[PDB]
């Protein structure tokens, strides 16, 4: 499937597709990248795999102007 992962304040160190692929590979099933600014977006396979990625690698709760994440899904086809 397709799915959507959002990150703030973590992807500020240098990153390319393999870096996020290997750090998230055991947490979730992954698809494609889109990173810019003090933030980064990654499309994934499966939305449970999205929430296990940012809630176990980043943090299981957000904090204003300090650590931001989001889980997001979409309709198939």
């Amino acid at each position: 499937p397709k799915s959507r992962l959002f990150i703030g304040n973590l992807p500020l160190k240098n990153v390319s597709k393999e870096d996020l692929f290997r750090i998230f590979s055991p947490y979730g099933h992954i698809m494609q990248i889109n990173i810019k600014n003090a933030f980064g977006f990654i499309q994934f396979d499966n939305p449970q795999s999205v929430r296990d990625a940012i809630e176990c690698e980043s943090q299981e709760m957000n904090f204003g102007k300090k650590l931001i994440l989001e889980v997001s899904s979409s309709n198939a086809r």
